[PDB]
């Protein structure tokens, strides 16, 4: 099941009964650039993994999911301090939506002029929202110094975020903020921690499996 807004700039795609991928198009130099996160439909509200490029898109994403699922967005996990992830932080804060992050992500957000998420996540943090279990894991530096992954142990779904490249990505993209001698080790740390993975959601591009991790390793050669 895929559901879209009018222009198609926001889309939600169902992985299972309570887990959807959200995808938004940002516009840069005339080019549409998609970005993915997660929508978790829990008994106590909606939880997102990541916001979107800006506040306009974040507001519309929130409004779409609250209407559809008939409950409020209560929490967002921000997986690094780039605009695709954190661009909607003003909206989250003013609506009273909790914005979780590592301390480092919050430190980088502040340095770069964004409002700050909570800085509450550790190297491993286990959260529960209603019956939905969520683990966050900092595997080390890669796409950025601060990138984290999110694991849903009830589904063995990994949100790789922008640490993990989709099959369609043929290069590493912008590496200004990346750690290209460490990114492989960080990917290996993910593979070590999660030895049995169903889906892997990359930050940009199509959902895949463990193969996306191996693809990212190959791109780093
Ligand atoms: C703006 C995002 C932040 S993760 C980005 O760097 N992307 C998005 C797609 C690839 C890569 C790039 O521009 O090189
Ligand atoms: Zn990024
Ligand atoms: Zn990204």
């Amino acid at each position: 099941t895929v559901i879209k807004n009018e222009t198609g700039t926001i889309s939600i795609s169902q992985l299972n009964k309570n887990v959807w991928v959200h995808t938004e198009l940002g516009s840069f130099n005339g080019e549409a650039v998609p970005s993915n996160g997660l929508v978790l439909n829990t008994s106590k509200g909606l939880v997102l993994v990541d916001s979107s490029w800006d506040d306009k898109l974040t507001k519309e994403l929130i409004e779409m999911v609250e209407k559809k699922f008939q409950k409020r967005v209560t929490d967002v996990i921000i997986t690094h301090a780039h605009a695709d992830r954190i661009g909607g932080i003003k909206t989250l804060k003013e609506r009273g939506i909790k914005a979780h992050s590592t301390a480092l992500t919050a430190e980088l957000a502040k340095k770069n002029g964004y409002e700050e998420p909570l800085g509450d996540l550790q190297t491993v943090t286990n959260l529960k929202f209603g019956n939905m279990k969520v683990e966050t894991f900092y595997p080390g530096k890669g796409h950025t110094e601060d990138n984290i992954v999110v694991w849903l142990p009830q589904y063995n779904i990994l949100v790789g975020g922008c640490l993990v490249k989709s099959t369609s990505a043929k290069d590493l993209g912008n590496v200004a903020d990346a750690y290209v001698n460490e990114w492989s080790t960080s990917i290996e740390n993910v593979l070590k921690r999660y030895r049995n993975i169903n889906a892997v959601v990359p930050g940009h591009g199509e959902v895949g499996d463990k193969g996306l991790l191996l693809h990212t390793l190959d791109l780093l050669k």
